[PDB]
């Protein structure tokens, strides 16, 4: 494929840079580690390398150098629709290049060929109790398809070569990425839509076919394209991306690695904030504002009561972001266009205005600004995706774009097994000078 | 339970120490990060904290302060058998204390109550194609049981409290640990023993019942007890333990976390060395030594040919160990006792003698010494566990002892979400002085 050959070129150009940094500049110091950071989840330690995306604390995420407005502007659009082909964003994350129309169509055609779900995946999800959480089903579906791993068969056949290993990793990434939306849709239908299924439309792109198979009309196709692109990557240090990277570093294939990643994304501190924001807004509308859209005044003081009574505003704050999330901003622009009169959006909008000034005053949250999770839920809810637990599956579909691109590159550049060193509490006490 | 109350005491004593390190000494520097280390998988960076076990590069692994000879010596033994109750090792990893016989029996009784496998786990493994790799089945079985998570139900009911969160995590750890051997055995029977099943014996301990359900006679019960204890933990920085820790740090339950861990352990650079050693020895016996146990002389030069022709001796070397693995030594002592005349063991033994001197000369492997994976396979093979792919499942059963103990403590001590920062190649080039024009 043109995509694979393009990627081979980019790998040939990049490898010497990595070789040189190790050969000449291996010992250059880039950060330090404190007791606080070792105890506190490696917080802020610059210990990972990725080029897929980079999270700037001030500017937010850049994908392959580009801002979100730039990505949405430059990527080829689906005919008849507002948003880019998700396939085109995948091309960008893999290669660093904005694809031409011709180049995106080739990826879209390849995804059409690879998007069918193995029957045994459906068998497996049916054998799992139907009351199983959708993220458990999602991770299990990915894991079961490890049977098809080209990377694993390559390794098991004795063919491993450090120069060529990215190639079967790429094939697995294409196979998995093409299928994840269908897997998600299957779970949505089987759990929440009476277990009736809408067949894949082989003429639709990834995002369009996802909306089709979910059973949701235009413009949910664009909602999904946007959602997936925004959630595509957030560098490699987030729990889900890091988990994939870590697992793959032991030369586990992408099915093992991405299944593991979804186990991390399932975590309340990683994949739940969207639904927790939305629930909190819906409860606020109902209990604190008598079921009605409030004034800027009424909400301004509602916020202060929640804060001064010792509780968080959900969807505000972040481990790394220190300014407004540009992913949040893109969601906002979509909502302003398509659902300006939606009651829940109106509260989201007003929260944007009133909450940052207030959080800044108290000066206690290092990021007194919204992240995407403040915005995503009102859009999903508007279009009738009311099934909160499933929101994380949407995230998992999206995040695979960047993570699978990252795994291809980890193998391209021969990144070594991730294996830091542990220390005991005694050892920390020794270093601290405690007796 | 006495175990849970003992653990509660240990947590009460430990928490203030963690609080003090953060309050008073948070900014004390303990290490740095270089370009080499960021590119090279955080190699050597002291960025994780665990008390379950500590890997010394020279002395090897210590479990709660104790060496392997000490653990095997002090832990109560199963009556009529040579090796400790695995349950007693779990007590040690959880509490830091060597249990009395009374204390181990209480854990053994609790494991008996928790060991039955949900039928839907069997349903799920049957729906998965039978030609699925056993580690994929193993991870899937763990994952499916996420449905039963007490930690997840606790969280979902709005009950999360940073002081009490360890408690449902402990319950899940006990539930999962009790079941993992049965899950493993199920997979073994369904894939490799014609899909006939030997029922759990409710009077056997964890290791004994595992051998029972596998269909393997004494002394495989002791093989398993020893195997599981040796593989129990290797601090938190190994890929499988770290994966569990990382996933759980986002407050994912133990089923999500340990399933994720087995995805990592399945990796060729993590969970395959046992079977790769054994295959390489069996191929060596057959092709390079005409199906016969060689002389120290013949093997000494066979090694040099493999090395100087640009290939590794499997089961030698390590990311962190710089001396002989004491886990290897314990395996050796078992083999000397129980199978001194086994052809494959004899080659393993002779490799112990001849390979370190040679690897030291060439001075190219930072650890010119064996790890466990050099020894485990000849023991499994001797007792008729010929199914190479399954060896990693044995590892996964064992490693849960330390990893699940570690997750309970991560929650006890409120360890925060693991979230390091990424950098680009451009940024490394800037720091190196190649860029900034």
């Amino acid at each position: 494929s043109f995509l694979k050959e393009k990627l081979a070129e980019k790998i040939a150009q990049h490898r010497p840079r990595t070789t040189r940094l190790l050969k000449e500049f291996g010992n250059v110091k880039i950060d330090e580690v404190t007791i606080s950071q070792a105890i506190g989840g490696m917080r802020g330690i610059k210990s990972l390398v990725t080029d897929i995306s980079y999270l700037d604390p001030e500017e937010g995420i850049r994908f392959r150098g580009y801002t979100i407005p730039e990505v949405l502007e430059k990527l080829p659009k689906v005919p008849g629709a507002e948003m880019p082909y998700v396939e085109g964003h995948f091309y960008l994350l893999l290669t660093g290049d904005v694809p031409t129309e011709k180049e995106v169509k080739e990826v879209a055609e390849e995804f059409k060929k690879r998007r069918a779900l193995p029957e045994y995946v459906k068998d497996t999800l049916k054998a799992m109790p139907r009351d199983t959480h959708p993220m458990t089903m999602f991770a299990a579906g990915i894991l079961a398809m490890q049977r098809e791993s080209k990377f694993a068969a390559y390794y098991n056949a004795g063919k491993f070569n450090k120069n060529t290993a990215w190639e079967p990793m790429f094939e697995d990434a294409m196979d998995l990425m093409a299928k994840l939306p269908s897997l998600g849709a299957y779970i949505y239908r089987m759990k929440y839509k009476s277990d009736t299924h809408i067949p894949s439309n082989p003429d639709l792109d990834l995002g369009g076919d996802f909306a089709n198979m979910m059973g949701i009309d235009k413009p949910y196709d664009d909602v999904a394209r946007l959602y997936f692109i925004l959630h595509s990557d957030h560098e490699s240090g987030n729990v889900s991306a890091h988990t994939a990277h870590l697992v793959a570093s032991a030369l586990s294939d992408a099915y093992y690695a991405y299944s593991a990643a979804m186990c991390g994304l399932a975590g309340p501190l990683h994949g739940l904030a969207n639904q927790e924001v939305l629930k909190w807004i819906q409860e606020t509308i109902d209990k604190k504002l008598g079921g009605k859209v409030p004034t800027k005044e009424e909400l301004k003081k509602f916020v202060e009561e929640t804060l001064s009574s010792g509780q968080v505003i959900p969807g505000y704050g972040h481990a790394v972001l220190r300014k407004t999330d540009p992913r949040y901003v893109a969601q906002r622009e979509f909502a302003l266009k398509h659902m300006p009169d939606d009651p829940i959006f109106q509260v989201v909008s007003m929260l944007y205005e009133v909450v940052p000034p207030i959080l800044s005053s108290l000066g206690k949250v290092k990021d007194p600004w919204p992240n995407v999770d403040a915005h995503s839920g009102c859009i999903q809810w508007h279009y009738g995706v009311v099934e909160y637990d499933f929101y994380t599956v949407l995230f998992g579909i999206g995040r695979a774009l960047g993570v699978l691109a990252n795994l291809v590159w980890d193998r391209a550049l021969g990144y070594a097994i991730e294996r830091p060193k542990s220390v005991t509490t005694d050892m920390l006490e020794k270093w601290a000078g405690i007796k």
